[PDB]
């Protein structure tokens, strides 16, 4: 046991009915718009691979010439409303929003910056605009916020002179005020998920990670913090020096999610993912030819993926400079949400089910115990493989869909056959499990 005054304070998952909701929720989505909507990924003639909304870097742009796009900003398709019923469709609970990306503009007119939608041609709260939209639809929204800042000439990326201590300390003031901001502003936010938070400068400021956690929990009731803000007492990041996860969720696996065999350990704690359809392209990027694009197939595989591992899954849109989406983003809205409204209830309010992983799918539970086979790879055979647990038996076997009886064969002592249905389903799809625990 090393003594930390800045680990965690949580010990297990929170059980108050906020961080429920968050769970319960399960599928979010990603808006990253900043002014990199704008350049889209080119600069001068240049079309640059990497990230859009890090071509300020990709191509060694000056802060006061970048920030200049501020003048071109002017989205006159957006509309928030038409967001928000975008959202609704998809079948998402929750949308999470770059109030401030590692670039420095703000989505909302910050009074402790001129780098806002304010000063721009636009003029308009495109943030809370979007809360007011997603919230009437029901939608909690979440809100990002990149502590690196490329436009604030206090922040360091180390400390090494007292100069540079004494303006990182003013830099933490500073995005301190901009966290009130944001929570006063808009009181019906329910989380937030810090970015830039790993270089060397904050990792030495732990004490300032636990305080903004604490800070924005005491002024947003029920507020969730993600694992990506904090560092302990020694610099360790997300999970302390003793092992322990610090925040709300673990906040991760962007690439790559939990392997269903080997990383059961995160079933021990709340996790949120967030994926690009691109490789890894987060903000507007005008050429998509450039990595793998995921289909919605992809997508809703690892969403499903996610909550059989006690996971939320959050799929990243990046809106284009006039305030419109890609023809791209839309078709996988609409695809996922098709597939949502037929088969969410394995999705939302799911978790876990403690059985053995087998090769067709995912398994989902529901909060009465029902058991949802999430059936992505059909079998030659025509017969699902259900592996139970001691004690426990299949009653009945169900095509969510239709509601038609298949048929569940004993193979032996803890195994059975569940029959595909009789016609081919065409898609991924859900046969709903009665099950019973013994003694
Ligand atoms: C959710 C994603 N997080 C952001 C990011 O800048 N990651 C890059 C990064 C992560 C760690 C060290 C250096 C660079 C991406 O730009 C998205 O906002």
């Amino acid at each position: 046991e090393i003594p930390l005054k800045y680990g965690a304070t949580n010990e297990g998952k929170r059980q108050d009915p906020a961080m429920q909701k968050f769970r319960d929720n399960r599928l979010g989505a990603f808006i990253h718009w900043g002014l990199y909507a704008i350049p889209g990924g080119e600069w001068n003639g240049k079309v640059y691979g990497g990230a859009a909304e890090w071509l300020k870097s990709w191509a060694k742009v000056p802060a006061d010439e970048w920030l200049k796009l501020m003048d071109q900003w002017n989205p006159t398709k957006f509309d928030a409303k038409k967001w928000a019923k975008m959202a609704k469709e998809m079948g998402t609970k929750y949308v999470k929003i770059t109030t401030k990306h590692h670039e420095g503009f703000c989505l909302w007119p910050s009074k402790y910056t001129k780098y806002t939608v304010a000063n721009t041609p636009y003029k308009r709260d495109i943030l809370g605009e979007l809360v007011k939209a997603y919230n009437d639809e029901g939608i909690d929204v979440h809100f990002y916020f990149s502590v690196m800042d490329w436009s604030n000439p206090d922040y360091r990326y180390d400390i090494k002179s007292k100069e540079d201590s004494i303006a990182f300390s003013r830099f933490l003031e500073f995005t301190d005020n901009q966290l009130k901001e944001l929570a006063t502003r808009y009181p019906t936010v329910k989380d937030f998920w810090f970015d830039g938070t790993w270089d060397a400068s904050v990792k030495k400021n732990g004490w300032w990670t636990a305080h903004a956690e604490q800070m924005l929990k005491e002024l947003v009731p029920g507020v969730a913090i993600n694992s990506r803000l904090r560092a302990d007492d020694k610099g360790k990041r997300h999970f302390d020096s003793n092992g322990r996860l610090m925040g709300d969720y673990e906040s991760g696996y962007e690439r790559r999610l939990p392997d269903p065999v080997k990383d059961l350990k995160v079933t021990q704690w709340d996790w949120e993912a967030c994926m690009t359809i691109p490789e890894n392209q987060w903000g507007y990027h005008k050429d998509w030819s450039l990595s793998y694009v995921k289909t919605p197939i992809e997508v809703i595989d690892r969403i499903v993926h996610a909550v059989s591992m006690g996971g939320n899954m959050v799929v990243n849109f990046g809106p284009q400079a006039d305030g419109d989406f890609r023809p791209e983003e839309k078709a996988m809205a609409t695809a996922i949400g098709k597939w949502m409204n037929r088969y969410g209830k394995a999705v939302y309010a799911c978790d876990y089910a403690g059985f053995e992983k087998q090769d067709w799918g995912y398994y989902t539970r529901g909060k009465n115990d029902e058991v949802y086979m999430v059936v992505f790879n059909q079998p030659y055979s025509e017969r699902l493989i259900v592996k139970t647990p001691k004690g426990i038996t299949v009653e009945k076997a169900t095509l969510l869909t239709t509601g038609e009886d298949i048929t569940v064969v004993e193979t032996t002592r803890n195994e059975y056959n569940v029959s595909v249905p009789k016609k081919n389903p065409g898609e991924p799809y859900v046969i709903q499990l009665k099950v019973r625990a013994a003694k």
